[PDB]
């Protein structure tokens, strides 16, 4: 049987996450995806031998702290924070989104991915080094990414798959 991974894309409105869920499981760019609706989207895909079948949750809408929301959050394996380089609010939010990440998996080392969108835009803001040195002191990846060019998609969400494997095998 194939093994199910279930990942969540979090982040600012319109960093890209709706694009960059869509590009893994369709392989095209859809420019101005509803910003509203929140789905989870399948896709199934071998990754290192394994047959993977991922579940990937795009979020969207209304920010709530209720305990159903905490608990529907908490049933992610692992978490793309995706903020925008062109967007440095979206980039300065990464500290909450990785914090809720923590509070409601009640653990310090949640599989995590910092992902930094639209690089193939002229127009940054956020520099490579201020968002590495972020992710170092967290202790994750960060993969900077393009949902237009499809550059670093596959990258993200596959190095996400692998940190939930290595800690499963822990
Ligand atoms: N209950 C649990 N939730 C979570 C979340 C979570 C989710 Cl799902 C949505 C939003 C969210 N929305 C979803 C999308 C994107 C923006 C908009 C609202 N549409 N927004 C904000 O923050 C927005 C800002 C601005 C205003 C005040 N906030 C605090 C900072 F200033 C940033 N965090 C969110 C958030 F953390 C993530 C991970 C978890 F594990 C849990 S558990
Ligand atoms: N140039 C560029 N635009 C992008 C990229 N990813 C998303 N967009 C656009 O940015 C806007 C917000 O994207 P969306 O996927 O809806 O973000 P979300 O709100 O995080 O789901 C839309 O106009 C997208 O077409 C990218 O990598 N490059
Ligand atoms: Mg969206």
């Amino acid at each position: 049987g194939m093994t199910e991974y279930k990942l969540v894309v979090v982040g600012a409105d319109g960093v890209g996450k709706s694009a960059l869920t869509i590009q893994l499981i369709q392989n095209h760019f859809v420019d101005e995806y509803d910003p509203t609706i929140e789905d989870s989207y399948r896709k199934q895909v071998v990754i290192d031998g394994e047959t993977c079948l991922l579940d990937i949750l795009d979020t969207a809408g209304q920010e709530e702290y209720s305990a159903m929301r905490d608990q529907y959050m908490r049933t992610g394996e692992g978490f793309l924070c995706v903020f925008a380089i062109n967007n440095t609010k979206s980039f300065e939010d990464i500290h909450h989104y990785r914090e809720q990440i923590k509070r409601v998996k009640d653990s310090e080392d949640v599989p995590m991915v910092l992902v930094g969108n639209k690089c193939d835009l002229p127009s940054r803001t956020v520099d490579t080094k201020q968002a590495q040195d972020l992710a170092r002191s967290y202790g994750i990846p960060f993969i900077e990414t393009s949902a237009k060019t499809r550059q670093g998609v596959d990258d993200a969400f596959y190095t996400l798959v692998r940190e939930i494997r290595k800690h499963k095998e822990k």
